[PDB]
């Protein structure tokens, strides 16, 4: 049985890994925002695409480039190391606000240079009302505007950032190569025919996309004549004939298809580097690198021994620290929601393939090499994914144990045995269905045919809307009623519970139309102002439609939002069914008091307990709330198939929504607008991150939880439904507990067709240790909600609720 | 039978019209690009629509309005008299370079005071990069960018101006008023849904509708006040009440609709003067005056006698002459083309009706008042069109002949004979094609139902084209080869004329293509840049198609260029055909060095000679000569029939194109730039206008010449077969030559099928004495091409174009 090494690393990676992690505080690049700024001022006639080809062209030619930490992948994606490029064409408010204040923020801290703030001042005013959210709220109407306020709805990534969230098609960029992918959009480009409305735009995107191929071969030459000046000065032998072999792969792969495991890997970075240097989107992902690379591996490992299986464990190392190196700032409100300053570049190994048709299991060497290399890591990036699926054999999930118990919180489990059958239901085709990946967090789609946002889209905060179901239509945070309703509990007059559901009923399918409502705008002012250029050619069928994604050039278009606050909604509703109705132990007035005095006073924290510990609470396998929750999450399913996205019908397949709760960790901040709940949470506290129990309030062990969060409807939520799990690490540390867990999960995933499963082993006493000294726990990191973050990095807010979360034993 | 007071005029009109006449260096206002700029920067955040109907309302309500002339019907352009406005984001490159040179332009002096060139130095460089025309070269092809640069192919008044070329639903103003378009556009903004994409977009344009509609009545209440407070200053007790009346009129037809005869007018000047106040595009006609305003006149003269038929003279005098008040500068190039500071402000009469679909003569009383009123005031605005039919009385016709006789080239005829059955025979539906009227000169279109342009689109010079088809593909001009080939007339390689002919239709089939592949560059530019707000508005069928005209909501939508060189084309190859080939008396390389050599020396002179008496000429009835001319003409318009206009399949009937000849008095600059041709013209030296013969060569009469036009395939040139003629006055002295003519006439329009036939009127010795003695000749108006203007106000190189013209004799 395959037995890992998950300690051992090259001293040049550990010096690596180490000095990315001591940058507590990284700088903020402006290259990126100047030569934006010169090329949108010196091409205001051409085209926005075009504009923003040569944008790119511009800054990957004139910016700063180096290689550093004797590194064997290359490509810098600012001009410091861990530098947070800017992108004003999205947003400048946040910036103009808090260009003083981004030392002290908490979770979210970065160093600001003197003259990088003089430069800042010089730009930010130019892009004022051309931005995509100045132009957003150039549109919204003013209802949409005081939702978009009150934080009930919330759109904050959309309007501040490109859409990314997606995998490009890296085994069309391994194929053809970047010289074959010119071709293509030459072959094209001949079919224009310029008295054709359609073709006169189309043209205009595809000589986009050539001026930005071009680019990308020219910059990768640059590398290439870069490694050979480094070259010629560097004294060491070894480094010498690296920085050589390095400016050789760098000439192949900037125009011919990759030829070896290290060039196809280079190339494939390249791409991933580029594409967040075009745009600032997040949840860029891999996709099944273990499959579109394993022919390289195989050559070069098994069969002609060009390379050892050490060597690609290096190569994987030296890609993974170069994913740490990206970084991205958000706002001060923003943040907060993103702690950990994550970028969720995910990477997806296991899982099926097709063989003449039928499916077949697709784990193969390259698929252990790189679950070993993360082991061995142990770092926030990538963010490992695995597909299971019935045929995984015992031994490659003992290996994936082997891993977890590293205590980074990887990998994740993604089950192909609810994603194909449902994919296909919607109407993925077989092939494109059996081929899906892990994007970003937990949300899945075919790497490189698929629209932006799987998931991603916006948020509603389920609990607040709840709250003013329960109270006339009122939110309780902000005041305002935004869809008036007679029945209130102040006023008594719920006649039964029944009446408090067709009043969630009503008020959620309200709040659901304000949300598609807003993304409508948003994705449109993206569609029309921020193109991603190279993006869009690497994703099928934007060339032959000679359109961006944004425009309906992806073979398909699913996108969900977020729904908030999910073990609040059951747990308060179930709450008030049993104690105020079927039981007539609490009254309606008597309820509304306490929630709006927030618990307050011995009175009113004993009726608390009531709540809290009276009735049955999301995560025991109790139907009487369980299946409740998903009553009233299924109105909501419901109301969405009334609408379809931006896309439909301008090419994509589908154009449709679904639901996802891969929330990530804006549990805390809305929970911070959100008052006293009736299921005993009290105001300003987090809500439940994700789909997991409220924290504290599972108390029948695992098998309980999967119990519960199976009972979801699963099929509908096709955004992912996101379940935690904290275990002590002395809970596996006997054989007899490794297997008790590798059976449960294949009973979550086979029986109760369960979405995701991901475990944090640590004990309490370390993280309160990281607490108390962080300088000794600087590479301690822990899984949040849908990735991993450092420990040390995270803010003392985030920091505790996941210390307050449930630990359980097996 | 009716005969016609043709000198009266009041006093009121008489010092009205002298004010206007004698301004001869025209000033500049810059209130509109000022304010335009204002608004378009701080409103970058709103979609284009919504920003320019901002523009709008605050150029309204900040711009300087007066009234003067002691005019009855009130609204100013410009902040001072017969001013241009500036409008900068179609254009500000002609500007920054002609900027001290406009006051000594020939046929085009402006003076611009040098507050004017302070304010101008400010606003024009933020437009760079942002105007129509350099978004156009933002997208041009190198070839499309050098084919204009040599004028083979000129679209100039297209990248520099809006569109307009068209009449609005005055009928739709007229019944609803504005408060009723106000909630036509209510209700259909209720009917959006802002989850659906076209209904987003759609919203913004309606909301950019309803702010100029507000912006227009607030803006005719802003006139009514002032005519209160000079009501108050005034002390002629005669005219305080005239400007009480216009105060109560405005204050009627701000909201409701009009009652009276003169609301009714007053209401459709503000309209027309708005649409030239929020776009430069001319030909802004009225359609059918005298059909939809007969309802008030009747019951104001005929059934209530509230007023004597002499006042509505008077008011339509004042209509007149605020039509004059217009005005508009050009480039330096295009005003060449443009001689006369035109704008073809076009009011139809005539014409017929459908009586419960039952053909009738619609003239009326009010046709005869039109007519009448045009008379007296012998003026260039409006551009008067009568449309014949069979059925018109002779008394009518006659009526037209008395107008005629005044001397200032109106009223020009359209023929119901060819328009009805082949607008019915495009897709024009009976009771619209029955309802058409002309647009600018003899173009003609659906008022108020119809897009842009139905001429006016991209100019093709038929001679050059024609020279470079006998000469390799060779440019004489510019030297370029842009279609290249192996025959030419300096090799002799041509083995007979049926060989030049497939030279011919090679080439023009090439420069058609590229016509319409520039037009769709420019279109697309002016539909994502320069929305009209209003006329879209006025025009069915925006409003329920919630879009502007230019990106497809017109009922109907067809549109026509303009080929430059008629007669010269059919000339030339006459005289090829006959003299190289048939008869063998020249050589083809005989020829050729004369062409090159520009006939010069005593020998070539001689060749020259031979060329235009040897062979004959367009114009003389000689099908030799007609028919080569027709056959030649044929290869455009088949080659017309394989592309589709921009706005094809997206709302509009029809979306194709047709031919047209009305190319106002480009013949003179584009004479200009071609060389000496086979016909036996010097270079340099004019080209023949519109359709009609070449000056000095059409020797049989004018029955002999529509014997040559009607030969042409008019019912594949619906923008328009143009036809010039002019006589002494003494040639219609006796009823005997009346008589002769009105024969004609019935003649050419009924048994030849002709399109449109124009009469000046006036002696070759006032044409010269008005070169010699300006000031005594300031009211002298002269029919140029398609339109009248100020003989005085041409420049010398159109003014010797005219007095070179045929003076034919009955």
């Amino acid at each position: 049985m395959t037995t890992l090494n998950l300690n051992t690393l090259s001293e040049r990676i550990k010096a690596h890994k180490m000095a990315l992690v001591h940058i507590v505080k990284p700088p903020v690049c402006t290259e990126r925002a100047q030569h934006y700024t010169e090329m949108y001022q010196q091409h205001m006639d051409k085209p926005i695409p075009v504009r923003r080809a040569l944008a790119l062209a511009h800054h990957l030619a004139q910016r700063t480039i180096w290689i550093k930490h004797d590194e064997l992948i290359v490509g810098n994606q600012a001009s410091e190391v861990r530098a947070a490029p800017i992108f004003p064409e999205y947003t400048v408010s946040w910036i103009e606000k808090e260009i003083d204040d981004l030392a002290d923020r908490p979770g979210a801290g970065f160093a600001v240079s003197e003259e990088n703030k003089r430069v800042l001042h010089e730009i930010c005013p130019w892009w004022r009302g051309q931005t995509v959210q100045d132009r957003c709220y150039g549109m919204f109407t003013d209802e949409q505007k005081s939702l978009l306020e009150t934080g009930i709805i919330k759109a904050e990534g959309n309007m501040t950032s490109g859409d990314a969230h997606l995998a490009v098609n890296f085994p069309l960029v391994l194929e053809k190569g970047l010289d074959g992918l010119r071709a293509k959009v030459a072959e094209r480009r001949s079919r224009i025919n310029l008295t054709v409305l359609d073709d006169l735009h189309g043209d205009q995107f595809l000589k986009a996309i050539d001026i930005v191929l071009e680019a990308v071969s020219l910059h990768i030459e640059r590398f290439a004549a870069l490694a050979r000046e480094m070259a010629a000065t560097e004294s060491r032998v070894s480094r010498r004939d690296e920085l050589l072999a390095i400016a050789e792969n760098c000439d192949a792969i900037a125009h011919e298809p990759p030829k070896t495991f290290w060039q196809a890997l280079q190339l494939c970075y390249f791409i991933q580097l580029i594409l967040q240097i075009e745009s600032n989107g997040h949840s860029v992902s891999f996709a099944r690198m273990d499959q579109y690379l394993y022919p390289y591996y195989r050559r070069d490992v098994e069969l002609n021994q060009s390379l050892d299986r050490e060597h690609v464990i290096e190569l994987l190392h030296s890609c993974w620290l170069k994913l740490l190196e990206v970084n991205k700032i958000r706002s001060g409100s923003h943040s907060k929601a993103s702690a950990g300053s994550p970028l969720y570049q995910n990477v997806t190994i296991g899982g099926q393939k097709l063989v003449n048709g039928e499916p077949m299991d697709a784990v193969n060497p390259l698929s252990y090499a790189i679950l070993e290399s993360c082991g061995r890591l142990r770092s926030t990036q990538p963010n490992l994914s695995v597909r299971y699926h019935a045929g995984m054999s015992n031994d490659f999930l003992d290996a994936c144990v082997q891993v977890i118990r590293c205590g980074f919180g990887m990998p994740a489990f993604n089950n192909d045995e609810i994603v194909i059958p449902e994919f296909i239901k919607l109407g993925v085709e077989k092939e494109d269905a059996y081929d899906y990946a892990a994007i970003g967090c937990i949300e899945t789609a075919v790497g490189g045919k698929w629209g932006y946002r799987c998931t991603g889209m916006s948020f509603i905060n389920f609990a607040r809307v709840m709250l003013a179901a329960l109270e006339g239509g009122r939110d309780a945070t902000s005041g305002k009623v935004f869809l008036p309703q007679e029945k209130a509990l102040s006023a008594g007059n719920f006649g039964n519970f029944d009446e408090v559901m067709t009043a969630w009923d009503t008020q959620i399918r309200y709040y659901t139309r304000k949300s598609i409502e807003i993304e409508y705008v948003v994705d449109t002012m993206l569609e029309e102002n921020v193109h991603d250029i190279l993006c869009s050619a690497l994703v099928d069928d934007c060339i032959e439609r000679a359109k961006s994604i944004k425009q309906g050039g992806a073979k398909y278009d699913w996108v969900s939002g977020l729904q908030v606050g999910i073990a609040n909604l059951g747990n308060s509703l179930a709450a008030v069914k049993k104690l105020v109705f079927e039981q007539g132990v609490i009254g309606q007035q008597q309820l509304a008091a306490a929630l709006a005095d927030d618990f307050d006073g011995l009175t009113h924290e004993q009726l608390r307990q009531r709540l809290i510990n009276g009735a049955p609470k999301y995560g025991n396998d109790d139907d009487s709330v369980d299946m409740l929750l998903t009553r009233a999450y299924q109105t909501y399913i419901d109301e969405l198939k009334q609408y379809h996205n931006p896309r439909y019908g301008r090419g994509p397949i589908g154009g449709n929504y679904y639901a996802g709760t891969s929330s990530i960790s804006a549990n805390v901040p809305f929970g911070a607008a959100t008052m006293a709940t009736p299921d005993g949470r009290k105001a300003h506290t987090p809500l439940a991150e994700g789909a997991s129990p409220a924290s504290g309030t599972d108390h029948l062990g695992p098998t309980a939880v999967i119990g519960s969060v199976g009972k979801l409807p699963t099929e509908a939520i096709l955004g992912g439904v996101l379940l935690n799990q904290k275990l002590n690490p002395s809970t596996l540390e006997n054989d007899s507990d490794r297997q008790k867990l590798m059976v449960l999960l294949r009973t979550f995933f086979e029986v109760h067709k369960g979405w995701h499963i991901q475990y944090n082993i640590v004990s309490r006493e370390t993280l309160l240790d990281a607490k108390k000294h962080p300088d000794q726990y600087r590479d301690l990191v822990v899984r949040v909600a849908g990735y991993s973050a450092f420990f040390t990095a995270l803010s003392p807010d985030a920091q505790d609720d996941i210390i307050a979360r449930t630990e359980h034993t097996l």
